[PDB]
């Protein structure tokens, strides 16, 4: 059934990831010198291209793929449109290698037909603390703590075959030149989420969505007057006034985060971080990078009591193209990134954000049910979609965990 899975260091069925007691490797251990040093063969009339992130032009190239040929929803009414200032914040973290960034293109035009990104992560991916008991309790306590320490790894996003190129089986070939040029740089694992289940993912959960203007989500049928709404007089008013929120933040001592925060945002988020079986590990240039606003790309508020940080919330911010509607062309939707919460309850700290995307004109809020997002869903008014978000490694045997034990945001 999977002529190119089956092939690759990942487990191969449910089955066999039940029965997966430890984290660490699958694949041979491998070493630098043994990996091909000439880029892997493609046919004569494409060509690989590394992209400069630092280029103009070919942050475009690439958003123009994105925009035409990326991830749709299910029903092909909404495709994402990552922006490219979007695409240089997310591509170029601190420390990030050019190389991991691969793409094709046709030789005679330069046409950008395939692109897949890798980026640096700092994974905490040992063995899960419900494995751990079971360890202890067989005397395996060393085997189970032996890839405890923080690994920097690959993270890979943004793969993407042109829709004119579609089922050539062009994407195991870019899957194979991303792996060959991060195992050059002496790493062997990755992570990447789909929405789509292949072989085999250690979490899963779903998507939720907040409606902060419900008319124009009606409108584009991202979501419906739901049947209940009938029994009413007059649907729409009272859906306004369902999801209405406050026009300000209710948190006394919330801000917009600046950089002279950085230290203190770090410490509390790697300590709540750390209560999750798996997640990022971030250095103060990381955390300044991932979570200082930028406009239209990144937005994070801080609770200041007493001139100390003791809470934070971010979202960040992808549009939709909204596949032909006459009133409306694009949703404008927020997702929520990294916070913690340290003196007021979670969902008094979410409140706050869906207050602030509200008053800057989002349409939703995105979640995939990860950290303690499933604490907030009913008092924030969060409804279950349609889609789901599954977490994969590449060359990591890993025992299934729930989502709320992922802390890895993906963007
Ligand atoms: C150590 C470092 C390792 C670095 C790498 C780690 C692994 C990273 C893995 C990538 C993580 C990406 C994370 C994200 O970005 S997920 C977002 C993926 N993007 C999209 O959905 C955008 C819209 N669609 C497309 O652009 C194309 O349909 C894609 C490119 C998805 C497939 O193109 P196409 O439809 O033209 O097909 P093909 O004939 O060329 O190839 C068919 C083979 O492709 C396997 N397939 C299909 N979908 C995916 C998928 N989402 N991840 C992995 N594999 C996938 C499929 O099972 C089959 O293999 P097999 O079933 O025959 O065995
Ligand atoms: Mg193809």
């Amino acid at each position: 059934a999977h002529a190119f899975w089956s092939t690759q260091p990942v487990p191969q069925t449910e089955d066999e990831t039940e029965k997966i007691v430890f984290a660490g490797p699958m694949d041979e251990p491998k070493t630098v010198a043994d990996i091909p040093e000439e880029p892997y063969p493609i046919a004569s009339t494409f060509e690989w291209w590394t992209p400069n992130m630092e280029a103009a032009d070919d942050i475009h190239a690439i958003y123009e793929l994105l925009r035409d040929n990326y991830v749709e929803d299910d029903d092909s009414m909404f495709r994402f449109n990552y922006s490219e200032e979007f695409l240089q914040w997310a591509l170029c973290p601190p420390n990030y290698i050019p190389d991991w960034h691969v793409a094709v293109r046709r030789k005679a035009d330069k046409k950008l037909l395939a692109f897949i990104a890798g980026v640096p992560v700092t994974l905490r991916m040992g063995t899960p603390k419900y494995m751990k008991v079971k360890a202890q309790e067989k005397g395996e306590g060393e085997e189970a703590a032996k890839y405890d320490e923080p690994r920097h790894i690959c993270e890979i996003n943004f793969l993407c075959v042109h829709k004119q190129l579609r089922e050539k089986r062009l994407a195991p070939i870019l899957i194979k030149e991303a792996t060959r040029r991060v195992n050059r740089t002496n790493v062997w694992q990755a992570v990447y989420t789909a929405g789509v289940l292949l072989p085999t993912p250690y979490a899963s959960g779903q998507y939720f969505h907040r409606s902060l203007n419900p008319e124009k989500l009606v409108e584009i049928r991202f979501s419906g007057i739901p049947a209940q709404y009938q029994k009413f007089q007059n649907p729409m008013a009272m859906l306004k006034r369902n999801y209405q929120l406050p026009s300000a933040p209710k948190n006394s001592g919330l801000r917009e985060m600046k950089p002279s925060d950085v230290p203190q945002v770090r410490r509390i988020l790697m300590n709540y971080l750390d209560s999750f079986d798996v997640g990022p590990v971030f250095s103060d240039a990381e955390i300044s990078h991932y979570l200082l606003p930028r406009d239209g790309v990144v937005f994070t508020y801080v609770v200041e009591n007493d001139k100390k940080v003791t809470d934070f919330f971010s979202f960040y911010r992808i549009p939709s193209t909204v596949i032909g509607n006459s009133n409306y062309n694009l949703l404008n939707a927020a997702y929520v990134h990294y916070y913690a919460a340290t003196s007021i309850p979670l969902h008094q700290l979410i409140l706050d954000l869906l207050i602030v995307a509200h008053s800057r004109g989002f349409d939703v809020c995105n979640m995939v049910e990860i950290l303690d997002n499933r604490s907030f869903v009913e008092q924030l008014k969060f409804g279950a979609g349609d889609g789901h978000l599954r977490y994969y490694f590449y060359n990591w045997a890993y025992p299934k965990i729930k989502p709320s034990q992922v802390a890895l945001v993906m963007l």
